[PDB]
């Protein structure tokens, strides 16, 4: 027991700083992904209103070629 307690109770030291330092990084990934997510579904938003609208383009595009159908024809 001559240098016991400057082995075990230095691996202790080092025990409430990984578990620390691996718990303060889960944590900053898990809150990364969080914000990913959220950028992600938001994105998903902005997409399907501009499907909505390309779709609603498409619409007219037909009516003002059936419109040019009558007044271009021999």
């Amino acid at each position: 027991l001559a240098a016991k307690e400057a082995k075990l109770r230095d691996l202790e030291d080092s025990l409430a700083r990984e578990r620390d330092t691996s718990r303060r990084l889960l944590a900053e990934k898990e809150r990364e992904m969080a914000k990913m997510r959220a950028r992600m579904q938001q994105q998903l938003d902005e997409y399907q209103e501009l499907l909505d609208i390309k779709l609603a383009l498409d619409m007219e595009i037909h009516a003002y070629r059936k419109l040019l159908e009558g007044e271009e024809e021999r």
